[PDB]
């Protein structure tokens, strides 16, 4: 019997959520008693970029239909919007057009609110700093008079430019910027926060204990975590990790920001949602010394079983003989399959364990190729045995990626893997290379020749030229490598 | 006189919509092309459950399909690949792929093919007791069929040896060609990718050598601006790699596209343009073509489709300025196609954008230490390119930054990953420049933020793509420890 914000933001730089994900969207916050979602795209040129420009009548048309669907599901709706890089805070004509805005907003329905002052510049216009001392006084500023032109309404959320750890001057604890928010913005209006980095790997309570000193108020989390609009492109289908649930007294909510391919972000929320629910109750305890309940590998399990109910089924009659030719048969995708995607394509930070192994033993008998290839010998017998045991279960591991991506591409139903065919298909055909790698290995006794496949070793090209730059960036160590022969 | 030249969908992968099918045939006619081929390896219908009629809510669908490609005056080719589990020598089976090719017929198709490809040898045990081979069979149903069906003006057959490499032992002598050649009837025409999957470039005797023992010209199925086999390139480059002079050795062209479906612009209206340069010619480096021209005319007509980039205030001569879109422009699309150029090559502003980078990086010792023997041709050579090189990683950031401000995104959108993943490498190199040619302003290890986020390798796939074996040149380069330690002990 406490407020707590806890959902989705869709605030990702990318080609936007359509209505029928977004109407899935709250279907599915609903059945996981998860209870907000805040609209802030980037890709909305009237959300941002051009933020004086009013909706249009087929926008209004589309804008309208969501705030209503979203309220049908039992779903807190947020409009947000992001002036920054164009707006002039001083000139109050400025601020009519944004009391305008949110207005016509407001008439579409919508009761909750949101100004981000996220990712813009430092420096005022001359005009500005001519009113106001601080960047973040002209902030305040406006914020405040727009919080009560609306009528103080319940939910209304502030994100500030400072908005993590790493991007506070010059740190958390003294930083004018954050101090002035704290004072002057009003105690109604809720600050965003993504931790102690952007995309944060850890939250550490101390880390909450100590923004929330400077703002007077426990912040909501925007929460960075499984996002993948940065850097190179990957996919994040691993569990909600590294955020105790301990946070969870000193919070006013988590708004998970996720991958921005719609489909990916069942775990993502799936356990977001067991994690709350765990310790929506708790009591604040006291746990940076200054006065059985969630595991990521559990809940995660969870999520994988019920996802599998969105795969669905897979594809007088023929029957062939005994010696005719057997029929083309699609089978379904199991729950090993889930298990072994979600570990393979699994966190920012780390992959996950059925990944992890992958990896160390094709390591391992990359390092120990040696052991069988003429050489001294037998130099040892079992030692051999080993890597020729070891190389075949690899083989067969190997074996279960591909089957993963048959079994996905079968199942009736296409629309969750065609949403992120390209990942899946990058892993999927550079194993097939690294299972016959293993094999050549094995062989390369009574041949010197080079490891080929039909003469092109094309393994060279992945990324294309996007590729060929970032392979040449610094790394530590070429104790792997594995040169070939000319 | 009469010549197949258009597209193929004939991809692995999610299909072309019924909206852009439309308007695919809308740009074969304005670009006077002929052509298209229905061969789309996911539709289940297609191939994998080839036996299944198609539903009524289908059948509507392929009807309209259909009716557009004769409103804009295309032939259209309806595929169908039973090579999975056909069980050749028995009769219901032969009924059912009759019965199925009527259904489409009533749908109101002319023109039908065959497909044998990307399938094993392997023959089941009743159908070896029957056909002498796999090609005796493949050819004993097909010649049947297109009989059946009143011998179409236009019927095709793909073969499961479709290239050089895929022959055995050789095109030449293969008995597998041989014999399609002999026995598969003169009326239907053989489908052809070159000397590999992928052909680089169709040499005119590797086609004279493949038209003899299949005793007939090949239509070209063309795999060169293809991705459906490795979804992590993109190919905006022009049709080139074959001569202007096997236009009247074979009896058509029909190119296999990018999955993406507005990445295949200047890959269909340079084959055009390329068709066009010698329609009409006879028998006995390519005078009539030069794709560095056909690119250019293409990316100029290109750039009316992105559109006009999106926009009563007025600031102050000392309040802050308003936001302004720019426009897309030419040495835009002129960029991003040489960063997304062809299978085997890059463009020659990629291709230069690379070689500066990498001179960089092997002459960094000279600005590492102090200043030396460091003379116009060491030091401020480097200096120089360098700075030369900084901007115009800061023209890729541009082309994105331009191509994102479109009002129309379409065209965008659909290439996002592959021009994304592009600009937020040429930011990260950008970045290693600058630290590499002031690394005396203090020691640091190269970073940002404060770790290195190009080490993840752009995901686990990534992790193991490196440790598959390598060059053996193009030099390495390391990042130095953190100096800073933490024990008396050594």
């Amino acid at each position: 019997a406490r407020r707590f914000l806890c959902g989705v933001v869709e605030g990702f730089y990318g080609r936007p959520w359509v209505m029928e994900q977004r109407k899935e969207l709250f279907r599915r916050l609903q059945k996981w008693e998860l209870n907000t979602y805040l609209y802030a795209p980037k890709d909305d040129y009237k959300h941002r970029m051009f933020w004086r420009e009013m909706y249009s009548v087929e926008e209004a048309e589309q804008l309208m239909t969501l705030i209503s669907a979203a309220r049908e599901y039992e779903i807190e709706f947020i409009y947000a919007i992001s002036p920054g890089l164009d707006i002039t805070f001083s000139n109050p004509k400025e601020v009519s057009t944004l009391k305008r805005k949110l207005d016509q907003v407001s008439q579409f329905g919508c009761r909750s609110f949101a100004l981000l002052f996220d990712d813009i510049d430092h420096n005022m216009c001359a005009a500005d700093k001519e009113v106001f001392s601080s960047f973040a006084h002209a902030q305040v500023s406006i914020t405040n008079e727009i919080y009560q032109y609306l009528g103080e309404p319940e939910t209304f959320l502030f994100c500030p430019t400072e908005y993590c750890g790493t991007f506070c001057y010059p740190n958390v604890s003294q930083s004018p910027y954050l101090r002035t928010v704290g004072e002057k913005l009003l105690p109604g209006i809720e600050v965003l926060w993504t931790g102690p980095k952007v995309v944060s790997k850890e939250i550490p309570v101390e880390s909450i204990e100590e923004v929330s000193k400077i703002i007077k108020r426990a912040p909501v989390i925007w929460d960075n975590i499984h996002a993948n609009d940065y850097d190179q492109k990957r996919l994040f289908l691993g569990p909600y990790k590294g955020r105790s649930t301990e946070l969870i007294p000193r919070l006013k909510g988590v708004l998970t920001n996720p991958n921005c391919e719609f489909e990916a972000n069942y775990v993502a929320i799936h356990t977001l949602a067991t994690w709350y629910k765990s310790n929506m109750n708790g009591v604040r305890k006291d746990v940076v010394m200054t006065d059985v309940l969630y595991s990521p590998q559990m809940a995660l399990k969870l999520a994988l079983t019920e996802w599998l109910q969105e795969f669905g089924v897979p594809h007088e009659q023929f029957v062939p003989g005994p010696n005719e030719k057997p029929l083309y048969t699609a089978e379904p995708v199991t729950l090993e399959d889930l298990q072994l995607l979600a570990d393979l394509f699994y966190l920012p930070y780390e992959h996950g364990p059925k990944g992890a192994q992958m990896l160390r033993e094709f390591q391992w008998l990359r390092a120990n190729s040696s052991v069988v290839s003429v050489n001294c010998k037998g130099k040892d017998s079992a030692k051999i045995a080993e890597w020729r045991s070891r190389a075949a279960k690899f083989e067969e591991m190997c074996g279960l990626v591909m089957g993963m991506f048959t079994r996905l591409s079968n199942c009736a139903n296409r629309t969750i893997l065609y949403d992120m065919y390209s990942y899946v298909w990058d892993i999927k055909s550079i194993m097939s290379m690294v299972k016959s790698f293993v094999q050549w290995l094995g062989c390369r006794s009574h041949s010197s020749a080079q490891f080929l496949i039909g003469d092109q070793e094309p393994w060279a090209f992945r990324g294309g030229l996007a590729g060929e730059f970032q392979r040449l960036l610094p790394i530590d160590g070429a104790n792997d490598l594995f040169f070939q022969p000319p």
